[PDB]
This record gives C-alpha cells, structure tokens and sequence, in this order.
C-alpha cells in the first residue's frame, strides 16, 4: 500500500506544477532545495505521474533519481505506466521499465498499460511492454483483451502481433517476423525483427546467392563436376547420398541445397567459398554485417540461447535475401535461378504453402534445428507474382515439430490475412 501517496507539503505543491509545465529548470532547483520527490494531491497524483502523461523525458529521468516512486498509484489506480502508454512517449515507457515500474499494473477498471497502447495503435510501446512481460491475456472489468481493443479500434498490424505473441506465450517460445515489399523494400509488418534467431537450412538460400555471384563473375560454373566420398557425407543428406561414383555439379548441388535441404551438398558448396567464413565475407561484403556463418553442417543447428553463431535477424535475412532477388546484386539470370530453386523447395509442405491461397505464388526455404528451432524465408504474393518477402523465425519451445509447424503456418495465415 506503499504506491497510495497521500502526504502534502509546500515544496510539494510547487514541484507538482513544474513537472506539468515541464520546466526542467524549476524541478531541477525545487528538487536541490528539497522538495519532497513524492509529494501527492487530493486525486493521489505525484510529480513523476505529469512528467509521465506530458513527455518530458528529463525530468522523468531526474524524477527517478531523486527515489520518485516508479509505481505510484492515483487514486484511479493509474501509474505513470498507465500514463506513458497512453500518450505515446516511448522513451519514457521504457524508462519507467528500467527503474522497475510493473509492467502489468492494474488500474480501477482492470486496465493495463497494454491495454491502453493497443487501443491507440502504438506498435513500438506494445513491443516494448511484451518483451518486459506484459500479460497478453489480460481482462479489463468487462473481459476485454488488448488485442480486442486494438481489433475494436481499427489497430490491425497491432492486432495482428498480439494474436502472435500470444500463441508464441502459449507454446514458450520466442517469434520474430519481418515483411518487406518486394519492390521497394519498405517494411510492411515486423515483431522482434531485430533479435537473433538460428538460421537453420534458411543459410543455404544466402550460400546459393554467393555461388550465383560467383557464377557472374567467371569465378564458377554451374556445370562443374565435384567429387566426394562416402566418408564426406552427413546426416540428411537424400540427393548426395545417391551420386558417389560421379559426384555432382555446382548447379545440381545448389538444386539439392535448396530444394531438398541437402546438408552435404551445402557443405560441398561452402567449401568452394572458403567455409562459413567465406560466406559471412561475402554477407559483409554486400552490406549484410549482421548475419553470420561459424560452422558446418549439421553443427550449425544447435540454437545454443544468447550463442550468435550461424544467426540472424529477421530484418537482415529479409534485407539480404531482397537484394539477392531484387536489384543489380546478381545477374537476371541468377536472380532468377534462386527465385526457381526455391519455388520448387520439396520439403517445406507444412508450413507456409499449407496455408497459401489459391492463384498465390511462393518460393521459399524452410530451417529446422534444436531447442525447439522453426522458420521459413520465403518470397509470396497473389496473382501468381511475388510482391513480398516474409521472414519467420520461433525458438526455445519444447513443442512437437508439429506444433512448430503449425506456428509458422498460423503466423503466415496473420499475414495473410491482414495482407
């Protein structure tokens, strides 16, 4: 009961009008001449409480380092929280999540801060409150969820991310997506999209496009013979398995790479680069500083948490794989030879293409790993065209692939639906 302030003073009163006002100045003095940082009126409203709802950031910060109670409760059961949320000030949401306010601070009604940034739309406050443990279930006096909220006031792209968010809570695990126009590259929908994720097999699209490029170059040439033995071959390996007497060539180990997920042919492949670090040399080298190679397959599976081996962002995948399909960055030829590999993927049935509209085209590459490790790449679009790109990654469930499948697919049927 602590959060209910109900002691007035006269420095207090004098603070409570400067935080409104937001002069910087004048709380600076009040508070060097000792005013009291948790001073109250008559509706239980503290300094931090204005400085909060009116956006000034500053004094918030100075507020709190002066011991202001982060959790002050008015006497509708609002806390600056609640306030920060409402009004859209992103920096001081997170501020006051720094200095330990609760994130799922309840007012008279049953309302969250969650609640009140979906009802306004605000998708960066909304993630920002998930990632610090906002309750995405959470019921207002009248049962009403954020998302319905968000659903009630027209917040799509945010209603959307909450029905995400919610199904990834319910089975453990952590979900970033991305969707980028294809043409221009704008980002359309994201949620975590900066987060690392392990690539799984979706590396093998990028190790296709550093081969195209090479390919470009004169450099390869996707009729050349390589040769290897049984000993070279590792697990889940369908297409390399049956061509030991003659081996294979460049083309029709990319093909197996990206059509059949072929670990030993992605192997093969990276060896003619110089190994997973060749590919990440490659990345850099075309403006990709964020995705990485470190070992080969099936090492490269094991989705250690916190471990940035063999990851990526959601964005720098969608960004990356953009350029490989878009623009000057490979031939038209070889663009488009990536683009045909993965419209032909075998092996991703379950997920995205199990949710496909009839008439919608779609070329993609799926990844599967431990710790519970899903996701999909993938360029789609009605009218037989793709016009996006999608990047889907989820992590750290102890759910049956099945489930895992059905996540990726369920993500990808939200995207469509709210295309």
């Amino acid at each position: 009961s602590h959060h209910h302030h109900h002691h007035g003073s006269d420095l207090g009163r004098k603070l409570l009008e400067a935080a409104r006002a937001g002069q910087d100045d004048e709380v600076r003095i009040l508070m060097a001449n000792g005013a009291d940082v948790n001073a109250a009126d008559n509706t239980g409203t503290t300094p931090l409480h204005l400085a909060a709802y009116s956006g000034h950031l500053e004094i918030v910060e100075v507020l709190l380092k002066h011991g202001a109670d982060v959790d002050a409760s008015d006497v509708f059961g609002y806390t600056p929280l609640h306030l920060a949320a409402y009004w859209g000030h992103l920096e001081i949401v997170e501020v006051l999540l720094k200095n330990g306010a609760d994130v799922n601070a309840m007012d008279s009604d049953g309302m969250t801060p969650l609640h009140l940034a979906a009802k306004w739309g605000y998708l960066e406050i909304v993630e920002v409150l998930l990632k610090h443990g906002a309750d995405v279930n959470a019921q207002d006096k009248f049962g009403k969820t954020p998302f319905d909220l968000a659903d009630d006031n027209g917040n799509d792209d945010v209603g959307t991310l909450l029905q995400v968010a919610a199904a990834a809570d319910q089975l453990g695990a952590r979900v970033g997506y991305i969707e980028l126009d294809l043409n221009s590259g704008k980002i359309l929908e994201s949620f975590r999209s900066e987060e690392r994720f392990p690539m799984m097999s979706t590396f093998k699209v990028l190790l296709a496009g550093a081969i195209l490029s090479r390919i470009d170059a004169g450099q390869e040439q996707l009729g050349r013979r390589i040769h290897y033995s049984q000993n070279d071959l590792v697990e889940y390996s369908p297409v390399t398995e049956k061509h030991l007497t003659d081996g294979m060539t460049v083309r029709e180990l990319a093909s197996a790479a990206i059509t059949m997920s072929d670990n030993t042919a992605a192997n093969l492949l990276l060896t003619t680069i110089g190994g997973p670090k060749g590919l990440t040399a490659f990345l850099h080298n075309m403006g990709d500083h964020v995705t990485r190679l470190d070992r080969w397959e099936p090492e490269l599976n094991e989705a250690i948490p916190n471990d940035e081996r063999d990851t990526t962002t959601p964005v720098a995948m969608a960004t990356t794989l953009r350029k490989l399909l878009t623009g000057e960055l490979l031939t038209p030829a070889s663009r488009q030879q990536l683009m045909d590999w993965m419209e032909a993927d075998k092996v991703a049935g379950p997920l995205l293409r199990s949710v496909l509209p009839a008439g919608w085209f779609i070329a993609d590459k799926s990844g599967a790993g431990e710790r519970g490790s899903r996701g999909i790449v993938a360029a789609l679009g009605p009218d037989g065209k793709p016009s996006r790109i999608v990047v889907i990654y989820t992590t750290g469930s102890q759910a049956t692939m099945d489930e895992l499948n059905r996540q990726i697919a369920e993500i990808g049927a939200s995207l469509i639906k709210n295309w």
